[PDB]
DNA sequence: ATTATGACGCT
DNA sequence: AGCGTCAT
């Protein structure tokens, strides 16, 4: 009891831009605003591949990884915006730059960890302490939480969505004011007030809307964020965990959506995260390893200690192109021309990164896929990255991969290559 | 022919 | 070092 950790020491948020690439395109082109629309890359094969979908289009069943020609069958009036193509490949610069806009705003409020192009974790513990000092015992008004859901509420003894949201918020605040909750619950509530302010600043200063989760750790904040999308935020308290986890499929928890989660389900014969509480820590470690077992034991009780890392910039800068089916690269000249295209994009991005961020990459990683191999990468080799020069990088990448060509004819490449990837890594200050 | 990324773990 | 997993 009095010595059992409860993982309530931090306030962590996860902010996730709504349908991010779509919003970037809708800001630029007002004709796309408030419409079913999607972002596509390429166009020739089946209309292009959809990579982002507005909520209006999701209502018709349009999803990521769908061909645009197929999405048009579900939604004939679907509008499309195409990712820019440069040097023969998709170029994501517009979205990376829009991401920097949002990350820089978030950084004014607290330390952030860039989790993805449109996702960041926020460690709000210190900001919450400061705001509590400012509040000076003053109650928190529902007006400060206009887009917040309290997971699990309302409960106990309105048929519209917003009505339910307000009922749950009122129950939560009523119990905080009466002193029937805990200090961690108050800390989370102040965290949610700050996240409302952060999200309002993002929308004011960029036009972009987002969703957010507020809880005591990264996994719960991530889970919380997805509960009420789009343009809403969700507070998951420690006390909400048993009910929330009691019907939560294991695959919904970050890191458990793949083979490990499937093995947890199969080996233990369970379905929901809460069912993990019935195993000892040693049992879980025996099946899933020391690290995973301790993580699962704490996580199923709502406890996780992974820190929000102070990192706003990506740690690698990479450029990749697939060459599917009949387009697989089958001559040496083809391989060299495409390595050059990739290296030219990489050089441009690296030179900009060095000027903006006072750092230089020192390692070049070259990865390829051969036709027939089921794995995304068939081979990875590294070499020194000593000059930001596209011809040198493309020649070096060729040097490190040239021995993979089985073909007895030097001019021919076999087996054909279905993917090329260049990645700059190992940054040092400059 | 579900593409272009990006972080992190294992040995 | 090179490979594998998980995720957006
Ligand atoms: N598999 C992918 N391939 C290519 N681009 C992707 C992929 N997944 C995500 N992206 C890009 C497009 C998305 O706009 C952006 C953020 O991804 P993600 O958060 O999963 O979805 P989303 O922002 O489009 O919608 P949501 O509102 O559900 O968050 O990253
Ligand atoms: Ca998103
Ligand atoms: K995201």
């Amino acid at each position: 009891g009095p010595h059992m950790a409860t993982g309530q020491d931090r306030v962590v948020a996860l902010v996730d831009m709504d349908c991010f690439f779509v919003q970037v395109e809708q800001r630029q082109n007002p004709h796309l605003r408030n419409k079913p629309c999607a972002v596509v890359q390429y166009k020739s094969w089946k209309g292009g591949g959809i990579i982002a979908v507005s909520y209006e289009a999701r209502a018709f069943g349009v999803t990521r990884s769908m061909w645009a020609d197929d999405a048009k069958k579900l939604c004939p009036d679907l509008l499309l915006a195409q990712v820019r193509e440069s040097r023969g490949k998709a170029n994501l610069t517009k979205y990376r730059e829009a991401s920097v806009e949002v990350m820089e705003i978030m950084s004014r409020f607290a330390v952030i960890e860039r989790a993805a192009i449109d996702e960041a974790y926020v460690d709000l513990t210190s900001a919450v302490q400061e705001r509590l000092q400012k509040l000076q015992g003053q109650p928190i008004s529902a007006d400060l939480l206009p887009s917040t859901y309290i997971e699990g509420l309302p409960q106990g003894p309105t048929v519209q969505k917003e009505g339910m949201r307000k009922q749950g918020l009122f129950q939560w605040l009523d119990s905080l004011q009466i002193d029937n909750l805990t200090s961690p619950d108050l800390q989370l509530t102040v965290g949610a007030v700050i996240v409302e302010e952060m999200r309002a600043a993002i929308e004011r200063e960029t036009g972009f809307q987002c969703s957010a989760g507020i809880s005591h750790n990264k996994v719960l904040a991530k889970l919380a964020c997805g509960l009420n999308k789009p343009n809403r935020q969700t507070l998951v308290s420690h006390g909400s965990v048993p009910q929330l986890f009691s019907q939560m499929p294991i695959r919904k928890i970050r890191s458990l959506g793949g083979k490990l989660g499937a093995s947890v389900i199969e080996i233990l014969g369970i379905e929901y995260m809460g069912e993990l509480t019935q195993f000892t820590e040693s049992q879980l470690q025996s099946h899933f390893g020391e690290k995973n077992g301790s993580w699962l034991y704490a996580m199923c009780r709502g406890i996780e200690h992974d820190p929000v890392k102070p990192r706003q910039l990506p740690k690698t800068i990479g450029c990749s192109k697939n060459f599917p089916g009949k387009t697989a690269l089958a001559t040496r000249e083809q391989v060299q021309w495409w390595l050059l295209q990739l290296a030219q994009e990489l050089e441009e991005r690296l030179t900009k990164d060095r000027n903006d961020n006072d750092r230089v990459a020192t390692q070049l990683v070259v990865s390829i896929r051969v036709q027939g191999d089921k794995r995304l990468s068939s081979l990875r080799r590294c070499c020194a990255l000593t000059r930001y020069d596209a011809h040198k990088m493309s020649h070096d990448a060729f040097t490190v991969i040239k021995n993979c060509n089985t073909s007895g004819i030097q001019t021919e490449w076999s087996p054909p290559l279905t993917m090329l990837f260049l990645c700059a890594t190992k940054f040092s200050a400059s």
